[PDB]
RNA sequence: GUGCUCGCUUCGGCAGCACAUAUACUAAAAUUGGAACGAUACAGAGAAGAUUAGCAUGGCCCCUGCGCAAGGAUGACACGCAAAUUCGUGAAGCGUUCCAUAUUUU
């Protein structure tokens, strides 16, 4: 009754929303842990729920004890739980039907001088195209960074919503600690918030009471938060954490106990964030990409705070360094900052008005393109991306692994400015690696097409719009050579130059013969059209000219013209080609081979289609 | 949220009363690396035992056609077809059973 049929004879769990195969793999999910489990969970759910009572309108401020021990008279109470947001009504769970049928079977029901709401419970079951629109209009890719950090960024609504999320932590906190402090960071407050962001907190005040500890927390913050679910414990860890959900704000995030470092981390990102302008929007591209090629997030994956580490330490190597090393820093810390957490020394100057500007002067574009370029060479498994030196330390010398002693090498090794001992990118396994390795190579030779470094005029997808959109590129390179008729290579390869500059209107270079050709209109459709038009308006004028053989070339020059013409209504500088290729011509086969160099609508198919046809035709008759 | 006040009101609201206050916060740990088993999809190779891989449409493909009627013209895109033959077995896809000095915030 769970299961859900699917085409080509498909089989689905509803609950586990788990599909099959077939019949055999069907029945053995069926008869398996997982489903057993969750059938078990909907029975006891089920039945709790029948025999459970709902309780509201009683007096105001009323501890679910007393009203328990009140239906213990009626019957045996198992569970007494209340609201969190403002406490109106209570669930009353009784350990058996019999009594559940006693309390519902009276019509009236009276404690401390108050009608109470005695009911039966009710039981149930368990920017795609703005951002697109927005960033389509900039004037150049930087421009469209910095639009991307306007309109990814937390929203003042949003930003006061967390405050206050953040602030009912505090106070229920505080009613529970004697004296505690909760400080937001990540997102945040490191001034690289997006929307829908984790909110993570820090819980200022060996490891059996760090775990009772833990655990305290995880019961208060069930118990007591309003609005929050989905309570869980990860204690056994590098940093226990407890994860929650915020149901009326739809907020999610993670409690830590007992990490300074992540405090100092977070003021260590809003200072280079502030030390430089080119970073924030940096930092917020790559995320972005990164997170819609499927390589950040959880688990298996570039955690984005690794991801920002990466980022910072590609700024941190570059001939003029965009930005300080963490050792400049904590030299260039004054007295007073410095303080040092569990052994691990975190100084660094705490305004930005001290440190001079970075003497860096190229671009972002040239950044992003750089960035790309240069993480695609690195060798990611054998070296060590020190961020307090900016300097690739070599990972077999052993000297990174009796010096630190926890250090957890791998496939991308990268070490937190202040943990020692901490690569960052220990959860990466190999084919994420390589993945991320080739994307990036796929992402370093787009960036040097003259989409990425001119705009689109008539909107062609120009900026990080495929970047952004995932568009998997499958489309195979340059496969099939035209056949063109026998001539002389010299005749032929003159006669393609003038078929390409006068038929067909292209902007032809010099680049086996090869030339670069250019065009701005689409000249390879509505050529019957124009034809027709042409043949009409010579039958009106003057009939008459026999067809010679440069007569042909030039009708053909003219029907391109009217093409030109019957788009003219285009004002916009023509500054950029609308699709650009090259043309190759081999000397013993005398085949042209046709490839794209520019092609930011797609249209490359339409253009070869269309040349394989005519360009035959026309050496034929231009012999 | 709704109704009432034989209360102020500026005429909206405010101040009290009445119903209602929803039907929980419920632990559905996850990820990675191993091993074994079941499947059966696998561009998987013969083929669909002379004879399939073709589709139906739309506007595009060129030429002819004054075309005004149109004809081949066959690749792209969207639209629904679906595919069994009879057959073996996977990788980072489906399912099941164990193992891990293994991992989880920033
Ligand atoms: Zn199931």
């Amino acid at each position: 009754s769970d299961v859900e049929s699917l085409p080509r004879g498909g089989f689905r769990c509803c609950l586990c929303h788990v599909t099959t195969a077939n019949r055999p793999s069907l029945d053995a999910h069926l008869g398996g842990r997982k489903h057993r489990h969750l059938v078990e969970l909907r029975a006891a759910r089920k039945a709790q729920g029948l025999r459970s009572v709902f309780v509201s309108g009683f007096p105001r401020d009323v501890d679910s004890a007393q009203l328990s021990e009140y239906f213990l008279a009626f019957g045996p109470v198992a569970s007494v739980v209340m609201d969190k947001d403002k406490g109106v009504f209570a669930i009353v769970e009784m350990g058996d039907v019999g009594a559940r049928e006693a309390v519902l079977s009276q019509s009236q029901h009276s404690l401390g001088g108050h009608r109470l709401r005695v009911r039966p419970r009710e039981q149930k079951e368990f920017d795609s195209h703005q951002l697109a629109k927005a960033l389509a209009e900039a004037a150049d890719v930087g421009a469209q960074m910095i639009k991307l950090v306007g309109l990814r960024e937390l929203s003042e609504a949003e930003r006061q919503l967390r405050s206050l999320v953040v602030a009912l932590m505090q106070e229920v906190f505080t009613e529970f600690f004697p004296g505690c402090v909760v400080h937001p960071f990540g997102s945040s407050i490191n001034s690289f918030d997006v929307h829908g962001c984790d909110l993570d907190l820090f819980l200022d005040l060996e490891k059996a009471e760090g775990a009772a500890m833990l655990e305290l927390v995880g019961s208060i913050l069930r118990g007591c938060v309003p609005g929050v679910y989905r309570v869980q414990t990860v204690p056994s860890a590098r940093r226990p954490v407890v994860k929650f959900c915020h149901r009326p704000s739809g907020l999610h995030g993670d409690v830590s106990l007992s990490n300074r470092l992540a405090l100092h981390n977070s003021r260590f990102l809003s200072l280079c964030s502030e030390l430089d302008g080119r970073v924030r929007p940096l930092v917020y591209t790559l995320r972005c990409w990164a997170q819609g090629r499927g390589l950040s997030g959880s688990g298996p994956l570039l955690s984005n705070y690794a991801l920002t580490l990466l980022v910072i330490y590609f700024l941190q190597t570059r001939d003029p360094p965009v930005l300080p090393t963490v050792s400049q820093l904590t030299q260039k810390a004054g007295e007073g900052e410095q303080v040092e957490v569990d052994g691990w020394d975190c100084s660094f100057p705490r305004d930005a008005s001290r440190l001079e500007p970075s003497i860096n002067v190229e671009p972002l574009s040239s950044l992003l393109a750089q960035f790309f370029s240069c993480v695609s060479c690195w060798d990611l498994r054998g070296s060590l991306l020190s961020l307090r030196e900016g300097q690739a330390l070599p990972v077999a010398g052993g000297l990174p692994s009796n010096l630190w002693e926890g250090l957890r090498l791998g496939p991308l090794n990268l070490q937190d400015p202040f943990d020692l001992s901490h690569n960052v990118a220990a959860n990466v396994t190999s084919r994420v690696a390589g993945r991320l390795q080739n994307c990036c190579r796929a992402a370093a030779n787009y960036c040097r097409s003259l989409q990425y470094q001119r705009r689109s005029s008539r909107g062609r997808d120009w900026g990080l719009l495929p970047l952004l959109q995932p568009s998997s590129p499958s489309s195979l390179l340059s496969a099939t050579p035209i056949p063109l008729p026998l001539a002389p290579f010299t005749q032929l390869t003159a006669a393609l130059v003038q078929v390409f500059r006068e038929a067909l209107g292209c902007h032809i270079e010099q680049a086996s013969a090869s030339w670069r050709c250019a065009l701005w209109h689409r000249v390879w459709q509505g050529r019957r059209r124009a034809r027709r038009r042409l043949q009409q308006q010579t039958k009106e004028g003057a009939g008459g000219g026999a067809g010679t053989r440069a007569g042909w070339l030039a009708t053909e020059a003219q029907v391109t013209q009217e093409l030109k013409g019957l788009s003219g209504g285009e004002e916009r500088p023509e500054t950029e080609p609308l699709l650009s290729f090259v043309a190759s011509v081999s000397p013993a086969d005398r085949m042209l081979t046709v490839t794209p160099l520019q092609d930011p609508q797609g249209l490359f198919p339409d253009l070869h289609h269309f040349l394989q046809v005519f360009l035959p035709q026309a050496i034929r008759h231009l012999k």
